[PDB]
């Protein structure tokens, strides 16, 4: 277990980030593993993988993911210049993240289609302080918690609709929860 913040365990890049609401454990396993453990949590985000990633790496991971309210399972990241979040989300709790969002397209990628939308965050925390930026999402349709993300197919097709990255800052396999309870079990690589 280890205070939220960025570092490297067993090879593999780590951010682990809350609210400091409570109710929220992250943990650090062999190799490309971590675990979250969380019972009426607030806001957090944690996960495994690489500082900077790539706009063409293929992402593996499995595990367990058992939320209990609102919660995400993605490969998640950022890019500077423009700033983006952004999110593959291969499985959620209670809560659909692109719920009255702005579609964008469709792509089919590693067994599944995929929904695409653009969201904006209007004077929020970010990677280099407060700030209004885009998100994109691609919203898996069948749902899973192990699987290979084959990040360029998401990445070329927001490009081809628009959806433009920048430089590539962090890019992990993220359990981001917001309020709700869960446990979860993961290993990138
Ligand atoms: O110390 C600073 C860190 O706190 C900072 O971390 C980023 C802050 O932005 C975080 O993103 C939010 C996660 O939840 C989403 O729903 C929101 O739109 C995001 O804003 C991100 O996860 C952290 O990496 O990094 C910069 C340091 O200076």
């Amino acid at each position: 277990t280890i205070q939220p913040g960025t570092g490297y365990n067993n090879g593999y890049f780590y951010s682990y980030w809350n609210d400091g609401h409570g109710g929220v454990t992250y943990t650090n396993g062999p190799g490309g593993q971590f675990s979250v453990n969380w019972s009426n949590s607030g806001d957090f985000v944690g996960g495994k993988g690489w500082q900077p990633g790539t706009k063409n790496k293929v992402i593996n991971f499995s595990g367990s993911y058992n939320p209990n309210g609102n919660s995400y399972l993605s490969v998640y990241g950022w890019s500077r210049n423009p700033l983006i979040e952004y999110y593959i989300v291969e499985n959620f709790g209670t809560y659909n993240p692109s719920t009255g969002a702005t579609k964008l397209g469709e792509v089919t990628s590693d067994g599944s289609v995929y929904d695409i939308y653009r969201t904006q965050r209007v004077n929020q925390p970010s990677i280099i302080g407060t700030a209004t930026f885009y998100q994109y999402w691609s919203v898996r349709r069948n749902h899973r918690s192990s699987g290979s993300v084959n990040t360029a197919n998401h990445f070329n097709a927001w490009a081809q609709q628009g959806l433009t990255l920048g430089t590539m800052d962090y890019q992990i396999v993220a359990v981001e929860g917001y309020f709700s309870s869960g446990s979860a079990s993961i290993t990138v690589s």
